[PDB]
């Protein structure tokens, strides 16, 4: 019966329990800025930035057969000069030890245009498998989400999110809430584990601009964490 | 910084810790039957019950001004005989020590058909202030609730749901989650409890079925709650 | 698997979760007098006073056969104006649901003279049945404890005590710390609760002063708990 | 406000959260061997092994001046062929990052012969420095305990250990328990944490055998740890 948490109200600049890739990095205001952006802070196109959690997670023990529920929060946000004119996301994300960045603008450094990973993602830009409007979405090894609904995403405004995985049921739970508007997005569905990741993960986020365009910053600024592995 | 945290799995009849009212009683089965229904196991019309939690729960304190922010979760169902004409519904909610039960089927035994209650509404009836579907609702101080959401609702099946109260932001949001169908409903908004409640209240939820019709049964499974009241 | 957790870092005049006994009363400076002293503040001999937690505590299930754990913390003093002459002590306990008072100055208002209660005393007095030097014990339905351990008390200082009870090993241990002295004190033995407790029970505290004399008064500043009762 | 926490009720051979150091490993049979022994499972002088927990613990922050409260619980055993002739010891501790082991024997891996760790120390075996009879100690980046505690340490038998640092009062608690026989031991005293590790630390175990001789063995069977840094 393993357990784990973690949490921050606040990102410290080189914190050593932390990973960060591409140009994600860790602002001085606390902020997780993953994505690069002007002196006036301009999010810069073809900009990408990863940040993982340094102790992996036991997901599921292969010798029990158990699976590990777990559940996270965080707060981002995003700041995009033309709302009209988005892109192109973020994601949570679990992924193997070893994962680096893969590609850029719509994989959101998540998946590659060609070839173990499992996520939620905050699509701002319409792809080919992408639905219409922005949404929410469960990948399970593939940018093109297993679930979608819509995210009545706002510029600028701050959103709390929250992620609930029941081994039980075997059902991430995503929802996300802007209390800035009232307004509030879920979604939810079945994931299994014990075929899309291997007995150890780390988890972290992933975000993306867009390729002919900037779109939108992507900054993180609360992480919490927890999960139990029964025996 | 005052915190309280219970829960359980099943129920226990005759637990002192709680307190029944109406029709509602705690079968052997472990289940908290709110409604009385046949030996058909039969919803049977204006039926009606309530369950609190025996110790009271200091919501906010006035000397310090401070407001608490909880969470609760717990699974229900139910049953019903006509899924096309269902009633009349079941809430969870906040009220002062002091509280017995009040109008039955429309008013959920929350409100008076005439007239300090804050509950979250699970909605099977189009009454008259009530929108078209079942819905969810936030009622505060009244049975016409502040804002509302349709409900996916299933009949039989089994329905998680969770809510919670950010003090800070002072927004109740509501999740209801329906495993068995992989679907989902949420309800977000603000409730400004340092003036709908009293310094103290006790929770617990209130069920009604119809009175022409019987309507469906309302049994809850498994509580868990907890509160922090910051200095 | 039924658990429970409340904690106060102060006490609220006049909380509706607790009930008071005897002269035990709740200053608006937040500490919590059992004992009844001077204008002067003047502990007053043959003083007494307890005070349980509203709700009940599932101790342990008979069907199930289970039997919970549980910790519990809390900061008490005592003041006692001839540090030559001391007495009677004070006591934290689990009784049955209707408990009220019993003998007062040694029996430390939870023994009587004469004749299902569970208990750790810190005893000030030497009794009869008492060890030499103010100690620590374990009093398993009765006032001569199972084992004991000198308490390197002081007077006005304040103490951290700490209690566990492990279900599994049976084994109650108390810890008392003295901070403001850098000292401390721990005890330990197994107690069978399913044979000397109801399957529920409440818990509180209970403090005497002498009889002859006044001794020492018994405030306890903030209180700690948790349980769980296992499926 | 930073926290964390883990638990762990056996260890899996090769976690990738961990760190083993010297002879130090993880038995498939799930227990945390730091000695090297017999196939007759016999301990094997002049042996050494650490064990580190991969995440670094912010122990405390400069910009804020806040230091952290943790606690940390663990059971672990001894086996020795000659209870006459027993050695060397074991600890907990708290090391900066970058921590290899040093001097073996006596030094417990922790410290050199010759020249910022802070731990707690089971110790075996009377060095000069060392008081009569195994004790228990606070080492405050020395070998040479700040305060210390007979142990009524008991071979074979298992032994539930729980630390505590309360950052309020740098008061650094070490109680030890013998459930098997129901005895106890606790140790108490300051340690200024801001001026002995470094504003982020590793923490894990340390256990050495002696060099003339075998001594005992040292694994550990379970850990739990957590931690809040205060805004
Ligand atoms: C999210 O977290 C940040 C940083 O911890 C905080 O300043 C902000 O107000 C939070 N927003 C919500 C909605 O909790
Ligand atoms: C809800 O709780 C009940 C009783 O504790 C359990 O048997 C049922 O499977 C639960 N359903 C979900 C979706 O957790
Ligand atoms: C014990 O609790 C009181 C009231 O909560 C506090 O003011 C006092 O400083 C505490 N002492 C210790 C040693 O924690
Ligand atoms: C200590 O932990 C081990 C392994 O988790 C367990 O098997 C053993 O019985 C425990 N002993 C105590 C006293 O809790
Ligand atoms: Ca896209
Ligand atoms: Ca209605
Ligand atoms: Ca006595
Ligand atoms: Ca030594
Ligand atoms: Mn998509
Ligand atoms: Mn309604
Ligand atoms: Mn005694
Ligand atoms: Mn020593």
């Amino acid at each position: 019966a393993e357990t784990v948490s973690f949490s921050w109200n606040k990102f410290v600049p080189k914190q050593p329990n932390m990973i960060l890739q591409g140009d994600a990095i860790v602002t001085s205001s606390g902020k997780l800025q993953l994505n690069k952006v002007d002196e006036n802070g301009t999010p810069k196109p073809s900009s990408l930035g990863r940040a993982l959690y340094s102790t992996p997670i036991h997901i599921w023990d292969k010798e029990t057969g158990s699976v590990a529920s777990f559940a996270a929060s965080f707060n981002f946000t995003f700041y995009a000069p033309d709302t009209k004119r988005l892109a192109d996301g973020l994601a949570f994300f679990l992924a193997p030890i070893d994962t680096k960045p893969q590609t850029h603008a719509g994989y959101l450094g998540l998946f590659n245009e060609n070839e173990q990973v499992v996520a939620v993602e905050f699509d701002t830009f319409r792809n080919s498998w992408d639905p219409p409007n922005p949404h929410i979405g469960i990948n399970v090894n593939s940018i093109r989400s297993i679930k979608t609904t819509s995210w009545d995403l706002a510029n600028n405004k701050v959103a709390k999110v929250l992620i609930t995985y029941d081994a039980s049921t075997s059902l991430l739970v995503a929802s996300l809430v802007y209390p800035s508007q009232r307004t509030s997005n879920i979604l939810s569905d079945v994931v299994d584990l014990k075929t899309s990741l291997p007995e150890w993960v780390r988890i972290g986020f992933s975000a993306a601009t867009g390729l002919d365009i900037p779109g939108e910053s992507h900054d993180v600024l609360s992480w919490s964490f927890a999960s139990n592995l029964p025996h």
